[PDB]
């Protein structure tokens, strides 16, 4: 599929913190994710879930922030 559900990442592989949900449906709509909310408890712990984001963009994947 051309669209996943995750944590949205930078090109280190390192989630985007999140003080507020609205921060992160910005950020997840603005890279062409349908929503996005912040999780203050996850797999990865703080960052911004994205719901329907395209491949082209990263997301948080096994391994370190670097």
């Amino acid at each position: 599929n051309s669209v996943r559900d995750a944590y949205i990442a930078d090109p280190h592989n390192c989630v985007y913190e999140c003080a507020r949900n609205e921060y992160c449906n910005d950020l997840c709509t603005k890279n062409g994710a349908k929503s996005g909310y912040c999780q203050w408890v996850g797999k990865y712990g703080n960052g911004c879930w994205c719901i329907e984001l395209p491949d082209n963009v990263p997301i948080r994947v096994p391994g370190k922030c670097h």
